[PDB]
């Protein structure tokens, strides 16, 4: 699954995370939202730093969007119903474990994206996705 | 080697854009942004990428708290001095410059660039291809 990846939403504090996992490594990026716009800002970024050529999300928000269409659309992205699951659930425990040694949730949730993606043994998911795409190259 | 980043500043319609650049490889991010904004920006690029020296060249980044409490944190060095990124802000900008009515904010036009930079040949691999090499050779 090289460009494979998948978008869904998770919620702390009343507040929304957008999280993106790349499916075959693990590895993760997330960030604060409102809501839109920022789910179009949030995936242009994302394609400009990884190959990015299908997104999978598991509800209608998504379709629903003119700027996440136009940016889809701008970058190559093929935006696609169904899951190609609980690092929503890791995610949270970790931001929990570090809530504390910041101000802002999201920077809380940027610590618990770190800590995801380093850690692990053999290879930690930012090495897998980077092994994975070496490869393919 | 593969941790090296050079971290700087430019400017468009009053705004600033905080740019880091992978040297080895000329790969690229960048944010319209300070302190705290400086210290989010650096967490964030070293969750993604080796960060492990961050170089710049003035003064600033080293009276911000919080910069350096993410410098501590996420195990970051930041040296004075360059070890490519005002040719890169040239770059950047003409860029910004093609796209610019392409989106309404500045933010997004930026990140477009960004987006072109990276995934463009210099044949022979764009910046995204190069510092993914790069950090797969490491291993
Ligand atoms: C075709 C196409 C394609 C793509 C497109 O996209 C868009 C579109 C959009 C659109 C709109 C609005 C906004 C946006 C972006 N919004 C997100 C931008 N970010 C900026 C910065 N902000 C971060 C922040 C803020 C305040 C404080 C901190 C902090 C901190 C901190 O870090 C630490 C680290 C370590 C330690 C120890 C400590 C710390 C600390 C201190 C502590 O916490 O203790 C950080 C967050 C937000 C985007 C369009 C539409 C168009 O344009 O046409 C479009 C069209």
């Amino acid at each position: 699954s090289p460009g494979i990846w998948q978008l869904d939403c998770t919620h702390l504090e009343g507040k929304v995370i957008l999280v993106a996992v790349h499916v075959a490594s693990g590895y993760i990026e997330a960030e604060v939202i409102p809501a839109g716009q920022e789910t179009a800002y949030f995936l242009l970024k994302l394609a400009g730093r990884w190959p990015v050529k299908t997104v999978h999300t598991d509800n209608g928000s998504n379709f629903t969007s003119t700027t996440v269409k136009a940016a889809c659309e701008w970058a190559g992205i093929k935006q696609e119903f169904g899951i190609p699951e609980s690092m929503n659930k890791e995610l949270k425990k970790i931001i929990g474990q570090v809530r504390d040694q910041a101000e802002h949730l999201k920077t809380a949730v940027q610590m618990a994206v770190f800590i995801h993606n380093k850690k692990r043994g053999g290879y930690s998911a930012g090495e897998r996705i980077v092994d994975i795409i070496a490869t393919d190259i």
